[PDB]
This record gives structure tokens, sequence and C-alpha cells, in this order.
């Protein structure tokens, strides 16, 4: 009992960290999309050929 | 009878020495465990790969 009382706690942190690692992850994720909106945005202009 | 008599505390001191040992065996056995315990906790965790 004791073996997975322990482990079960240490097992949360487990998780918890596997929490902030996914936050990092998905920032840069964050900051991918705000890129790729700019991106979208000079092509829609970069479409408007003719002037 | 006598014999019996003294033998038989003399008997009665014998299981009382070897309840004094068995209590240091098995305290060596509590230090083991807790060891252990930590072991699995280190293991728990060192499994927890991704992070």
């Amino acid at each position: 009992m004791r073996g997975q009382i322990r482990g079960l706690e240490m097992a949360s942190k487990n998780s918890q960290d596997g929490i902030s690692l996914i936050q990092t992850a998905e920032g840069a994720l964050t900051e991918t999309h705000a890129i790729l909106q700019r991106v979208r945005e000079l092509v829609v202009q970069a479409g408007n050929t003719g002037t």
C-alpha cells in the first residue's frame, strides 16, 4: 500500500511536469500561429495583383 | 523434575534471546523496505520519460 501511495503521489508530480512540458510546446505553437497569420495576410495582399 | 524446571526457564531465556535476534534482523529489513520504496519512486519518475 505504501508503495502505491508514494508512487501515486510521485505519479501525480509526473503528470504535473507533463502538463508543464506540454504548456511549453503549446506556447511555441501559439507564436507559430501568430506568425502563420502574418504569413496568410502577406499572401492575401501579395495575391492582390494589379496593385 | 528440577532438570526440566531449570532447563525450562533457561529454555524461556533462550527463546527470548531468539526474539531479540529476530527483532534486529527485522529492523534491518525495515530500513531495507524504506530504501526499496525510495528505489521504486525513483523508478516511477525515471519511467516518466518525455520530461
